[PDB]
């Protein structure tokens, strides 16, 4: 926001989302105006936000703190001589582009 902010994920967001096991899945926060109504039509409740699972590409309303934040310089966990090959990779590699391009976007409010 402004002056003291520091909290609560924020939409155009790359975070971690928890499926369950020691799998994971990465996704990256959206906001509900640039999701479909068929998204928007989802209920919910407080905080849950719109977020889009890579890969997959499905918007889902996940409350808050389930998520990790994404991090680019580091990983150690998913990468290092992988022969899997799935759509999770697919994945890894959009979460990745994302994050790339969020960054890489013209000057906008913020």
């Amino acid at each position: 926001g402004s002056s003291g902010s520091s909290g609560k994920l924020h939409y155009k967001q790359i975070v971690w989302v928890k499926l369950g096991n020691y799998r994971w899945w990465p996704a990256e926060i959206c906001n509900p105006r640039s999701v479909p109504l068929n998204i928007q039509g989802l209920k919910h409740d407080l905080g849950d936000f719109p977020v889009f699972f890579f890969g997959s590409h499905d918007y889902y309303w996940v409350h808050q703190g389930r998520v990790f934040p994404y991090v680019e310089g580091d990983k150690s966990f998913a990468e290092g001589q992988t022969s899997i090959n799935k759509t999770f990779k697919k994945a890894l590699e959009e979460a990745a582009k994302r994050f790339q391009e969020l960054k890489a976007s013209g000057p906008s409010s913020g």
